[PDB]
């Protein structure tokens, strides 16, 4: 459908040209928090790649580079002191992308050092065989938003360097995760913790970065098991995580979770592309179709006048927040 309408919507309520950095919300008192910054970078890059205006698509290239610019202008260019692990893969992963899309290499050093950073320093087979800290301030949880985002990074990085570690990183991670961070048939626990176990709580982002890595590691190796495993993962979040019309759920009022579906929507993206370039699971790919359909034309009408989707796609029609307005603008730029 149109996605630049809504891209350049978002733009004109919450882009600071100045600051070259997304407002958290409309008040326009405070920029975005950092690691959101990485996941509405990946936005500009999603509506860059799904645009056909050529004018849009010029100032979303430009756009491109100064979100960069204006992150490292606040936090520099060195995210390792950082203590979310969470938070320096989401950069690295958004790195790795801006280099496949631009060949610029600076963005491939700022991938690569900071992966590097991480899983080499925060792997760890000493609890739960294997997986990445959440922190690397204190070791006490290994969790779904570090690990399936760093098997992801992984996979981007072997596709540009064509060095095996990077594959051999990703499958390492991956399989981990599905063993320790999920229950074999789709649902991906949000951590497991030193004293207590599992974390079972889903959540839409977890299962966006598990479908995603999955899709990813079934591109780079052509094995049918990771593609059934993010069908699983897929079917899991279209029948658990949505209202009672099977309208995706509003996460809030956690202000990370709340913009989550941005996370999910591009990875459901990748895996709709696949099915629909392969042959797989045809009766579920027609039923995901509608679904998807079905959520992004919701959403859709749920935009006020200027053309803003919050992230209650189900509820009635204030302050409007960027990370939960983030989720239509994405589901409007699939690719
Ligand atoms: C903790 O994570 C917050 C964020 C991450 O969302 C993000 O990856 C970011 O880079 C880094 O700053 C951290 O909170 C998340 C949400 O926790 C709540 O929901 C879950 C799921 O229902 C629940 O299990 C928790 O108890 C909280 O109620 C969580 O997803 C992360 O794993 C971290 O615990």
């Amino acid at each position: 459908s149109d996605g630049d309408t809504a891209m350049k919507a978002f733009n004109d309520t919450f882009w600071d040209p100045n600051a070259k950095m997304f407002w958290k919300d409309s008040k326009r008192e405070k920029h975005q928090d950092f690691w959101v910054e990485a996941e509405l970078w990946e936005l500009v890059m999603d509506a860059y790649q799904h645009t056909s205006d050529p004018a849009l698509k010029a100032e979303l290239k430009t756009q491109i580079d100064d979100v960069y610019d204006g992150t490292v202008a606040k936090y520099g260019q060195d995210w390792t002191n950082n203590p979310f692990n969470d938070d320096i893969m989401w950069w690295a992963m958004g790195s790795a992308r801006a280099y496949q899309i631009t060949g610029n290499p600076r963005y491939l050093e700022a991938a690569r050092d900071h992966f590097d950073f991480v899983y080499d320093t925060q792997w760890d087979e000493e609890f739960a065989n294997g997986g990445i800290w959440w922190l690397n301030s204190d070791h006490n949880t290994k969790n779904a938003c570090i690990n399936f985002p760093a098997a992801q990074a992984a996979l981007y990085l072997y596709d540009i360097t064509k060095d095996e570690h990077y594959l051999n990183a990703a499958t390492k991670i991956f399989r981990w995760g599905k063993t320790m961070l999920t229950d074999g048939n789709g649902k991906v626990f949000d951590r497991i913790e030193i004293e207590h176990g599992a974390v079972p709580d889903a959540t839409h982002y977890n299962q966006g970065t598990y479908i995603g890595s999955a899709v990813g590691l079934y591109k780079a190796t052509g094995n049918a098991v990771y593609l059934d495993d993010a069908v699983k993962a897929a079917k899991f979040t279209k029948n658990h995580l949505v209202d009672s019309n099977g309208v995706l759920n509003y996460e809030g009022p956690n202000g990370d979770l709340k913009g989550g579906k941005t996370i999910l929507m591009r990875n459901l993206a990748h895996l709709q592309k696949t099915l629909d370039e392969t042959g797989q699971y045809p009766e579920f790919s027609a039923e995901f179709d509608e679904w998807l359909a079905f959520n992004i034309e919701m959403a859709w009408s749920h935009q006020n006048s200027d053309h803003i989707v919050d992230g209650n796609w189900a509820g009635q029609l204030g302050t409007y927040e960027s990370w939960s307005s983030a989720a239509a603008v994405q589901a409007l730029n699939g690719i």
